[PDB]
């Protein structure tokens, strides 16, 4: 299985390559005056099994690239294509809130059940997206991963999801770290922060609102060193001057999407994936 | 047929709506902080046939919105979507020019031919592009309104393509304005410009050395007033200060794809293709 | 005076040379790998008096790109730099509405005081934004050449300024169409128009929505063809799309910002401030 | 002094107050739907010295939200205000390599010599810029720290520079390391990388060519284990993938401009020019 970078992971499929050992394939991309996307596989394809990964934070432009690369690769013999989108976008919502809406991961999975056989992401909001497509469509968790580069800077934390909604990260976490768990209802269900470590978690921080909002508090009620940590740091803006200003020790994210703090890999939640 | 407008065809769509005597559909069109479009059909939809009037200058972000408005649309109980993409981008071409490449109009008309029943376009570089798609594809041609606009400032002029490939635009004006025609071979394969009004005409002016070559060389033949129009002005850059310091009395192009210069429209034309 | 092209006023600076019977400088104009602005006078500059004309829809680009072009002159022989800025960016408030913020017209003041010996722009939001500068501060006013567009195509029409802010405006057009005018305070103050064609005119129409509303209640108050026009025509997003939904007959706009109905052009008005 | 974080630099600047044992400014930042910026000091000041830490990969955004915050700042009370810009644009070059060019750092170190009391970076490209600045101009290095990163998985490694240009950073980092350098003149001036670890170090990396270059040549050569390193991983485009395929084991770069390889931070050494 040949590795094929997109441009917008190419970090991360070098890593990938490296753990699987394999000769990554040197793949050209540029930019017509237009600005139109240029895509080409230099290296000669003899495997027929191509792994193309390619995040989404710039998102009609993943698409789009992805499109190419594979028109690309089946156009060299390639049989079996796997795309790891490591952020997918257009993906958060399972339907519509409106009439006269769409819905984004829906007509996408089209797309994606007709150029690729295999579709894997990280951490995907929404669960039950997986139905819209009629490949495989496997999902890893960096959860434990974030929980792993904690745990050695925490000291008897109390792990915490920003929201109901994020309690399986909560409790993903509190396993690997020997802690409790619980989730802001404003404030904890049932724990209490007060002189104690904290550990926030949740698949995504944007514009930082209900994770700055949920460190002003915690801090109030007399919590002591805050690590907030996320699958997708899209951190938007100031989303992370709110955050620190808040009070939190610091902020950590992975590499399925670039930013300042994207410290951890998912490198090889990905290898074990394929 | 309502008309549905994409964000980058907004005064077309109208334009045709006002021609087609129908209620201009509103469409919702935002940006959420991801930078995600969000579309939305506002109007209630009964009729069952609408048209996308979108055109491509913002390449990706035109396919990515298209594809959410036909998923909408057709959520809407829509059985009939016409797709009117005056500019198609990723055209260009029929095929590699390298190993290793893609064809991408060959990609993107499966999913042209998979989410819309008709595929409307105004002066294509390639005709040939037709042939990867699987749906009905209709090409308007925009060259006689270009030439209707300069009969009337023009004196006995000569119309001149830049270059062989253009030969029919050239023609086709001609006999508008019942002048003579060539193309530059570098001169013109048999005309001479000296003391003559010219108006070059082409598809397309992206860079401006095509152009900009050809005015600098037809002034010193002693060509008098020179009128360059093209069907996409997608003048990038310094384009349109090349061709005016070469010495273009003025540059005139379609509302196909927006410049300073979208002077004519193309609105009729795409009336009658419907 | 040698006519100098911003990149974002190509055409502009090629009609204003144009009028002024002016041989227009070719300006080297590009983005390096990089995206830094890469700027270039071509033509040998004897005279030592250039007029720059750069509007500012990219705001930040237009600020670089005109600070870049000063340096390049003054390098070359040039004593007196104007910068005709027919869209002045960061321009809109006079002070701060919070403490903590900056007054950005204020701090570019600063700049341009520094860098040019005399700035013209076309109907500023704010007039008092002068007293910031140092230097000479002409602004020139487009709603007379909008009036002249519309007298043609509106009969006996009822000028309207979206609001008392824009009573001026209205009154200058109510003068050149020897028609009334009024303001909406939602109504208007005065007028009725019931059974008759009305003229909204503002300096900028962004969002929208003050325009679509006034645009809705006129039509229910029996209002019959009804046009809209702005100097400067940002229209974010689908701005277009509500008013025309709304039930405008036509939006037109100046060449001041590049839009899909930027039909009306400054080069005279900026002509006469030279 | 305040530490005052740029849109641009949140973490860098969150990690030097933090050195600085300082209380983080919260410094409001957006943009408004014209897409014009927004700053605002939240954080009453009461000092009268700032430090704004605001790095420029966007360098029109940095060069504006730069004006606009000292600006706020002024307005406040700040008497001193030191910038720090990490990564500084625009002062690639010394002079002009053409007639009719701008010397662009020329042109803005006018305007930071009127804005800020003291301007620090880190590894220019151009030492002799600060000749066109009238305010303390202090620059630091950060190639001693990239050494300390890799000492760690290179055996006994040649340090080399790209070319003669960057014989300096090989210097000081071959110190670091206890190992020799050179420099390629295509081919290192004098040593050998038969059988050799090697440490490849420049400033800046943007292309790749000069880099991937030198990658293949050694690879041939018979070098071993390959890492490349630079203080500002400008990474244009498909810059990683061509590296990674020459064959290089890692590439490293710092947080003066972020990439997916910006692994080592510049905090520590901007802390010590304050």
């Amino acid at each position: 299985m040949i590795v094929v970078s997109g441009s917008q992971s190419q970090n991360l499929a070098f890593k990938v390559a490296k753990l699987l050992n394999t000769k990554l394939t040197r793949v050209e991309y540029k930019r017509f005056p237009d600005n139109e996307i240029y895509v080409r596989i230099v290296d000669e394809i003899n495997d027929d099994e191509a792994v193309i990964i390619n995040t989404q934070k710039n998102q009609n432009d993943a698409i789009v690239e992805t499109i190419l690369l594979c028109d690309a690769l089946r156009d060299e013999g390639v049989k079996k294509i796997t795309l790891v989108a490591p952020y997918l976008a257009y993906a958060r919502q399972d339907k519509k809130f409106n009439p006269g809406e769409a819905i984004s991961i829906r007509a996408l999975a089209k797309i994606y059940s007709n150029i690729v056989d295999k579709l894997i992401t990280i951490n995907p909001h929404e669960t039950h997206i997986k139905d819209f497509f009629t490949i495989p469509f496997i999902y890893g968790d960096a959860v434990p991963k974030l929980a792993e580069y904690v745990k050695d800077k925490l000291n008897d934390p109390i792990v915490l999801a920003p929201d109901k909604g994020a309690l399986e990260f909560a409790k993903t976490a509190s396993k690997i770290l020997n802690a409790e768990y619980d989730y802001l209802e404003i404030a904890p269900k049932t724990l209490d922060a007060k002189d104690r470590d904290v550990f926030i978690v949740d698949d995504i921080i944007s514009t930082g609102g209900t994770m700055a909002t949920a460190v002003k508090l915690l801090k109030e009620q007399g919590a002591k060193k805050i690590i907030a940590a996320c699958v997708h740091p899209v951190l938007i803006g100031d989303a992370l001057n709110k955050l620190y200003s808040a009070g939190v020790e610091e902020v950590v994210g992975t590499d399925t999407y670039l930013s300042e703090v994207s410290k951890v890999s998912v490198a090889e939640v990905i290898v074990d994936l394929l």
